[PDB]
């Protein structure tokens, strides 16, 4: 499939938490205005990752989903502390195209199947945060803090068996840096699954996206490099097309 460029919007209390250099926007912290902007400059999909306190998280994420869905016409995923079927179902019914589950999927893998059978596998993204531990890629839950003891090579296979539609694969080893995506990890996972793999963590330069796609990623996710205009979406897509990557150009 043609590769996708995905913008990640970290949100809390209904607002974007990261700064941007988009001076043409009224309120860069409004996730709806910023998501609509990204959808108009060539981003293929959005991911919203919420870190609101649990007491207000449910209503905050539902309010976000409905306001985003009514203004944007590209697919979006919502995630961050989705712990059960009822929560995932409510977010999809409110307008989210896809939900991302991570900790809850590890602790109850059948949850993947329950959501996929109700709403289709396309509605289910399993986010996998992985790190090298003692010579093996290991799966971490709770925002990258808990070593589950589950090997990445086993979990990727299980996630597909359970009905996930996509894997959002973050390298804890590269996340927050601009050194490059973890192409070793992406290549390692690639033959273990037929599912789309979204590369996440490490983006710094246009060549990094090319390398991630040559490693087998189906999509590449980034945040601050887009927000700060360290990478321009149109320039990136033109660069990828010139180097032989099949990208979506319906800007």
């Amino acid at each position: 499939l043609a590769k996708r460029i995905i913008a990640c919007l970290d949100v809390k209390d209904g607002r974007v938490v990261k700064p941007t250099n988009f001076e043409n926007l009224r309120d860069s912290g409004d996730p709806v205005e910023l998501g609509k902007f990204y959808s108009e400059i060539g981003i293929d999909e959005l991911v919203f990752l919420d870190i609101t306190a649990s007491v207000e998280k449910r209503k905050t994420m539902l309010e976000l989903v409905e306001k985003v869905a009514e203004q944007i016409d590209i697919p979006f995923t919502v995630g961050g502390g989705i712990h059960d079927f009822e929560t995932a179902s409510e977010l999809i019914l409110r307008g989210a195209d896809k939900v991302s589950i991570n900790t809850a999927a590890v602790e109850n893998p059948s949850l993947i199947t329950q959501i996929a059978q109700t709403f289709g596998s396309q509605a289910v993204v399993v986010a996998i945060d992985a790190k090298r531990v003692d010579g093996e890629f290991m799966v971490f839950t709770y925002s990258g803090k808990k070593n589950t003891g589950i090997l990445l090579r086993d979990w990727v296979v299980e996630v597909e068996k359970r009905g996930a539609g996509e894997i959002l694969l973050t390298s804890i080893d590269r996340d927050g840096t601009k050194s490059g995506y973890d192409t070793e990890m992406i290549r390692f996972v690639r033959p273990l699954t037929t599912l789309p793999i979204i590369a996440s963590g490490g983006a710094g330069k246009m060549e990094h996206f090319l390398e991630a796609f040559l490693a087998g990623a189906d999509a590449a996710l980034a945040a601050s490099v887009f927000h700060f205009r360290e990478i321009d979406v149109r320039e990136l897509k033109e660069y990828l097309k010139k180097h032989g990557v099949n990208v979506r150009l319906e800007l």
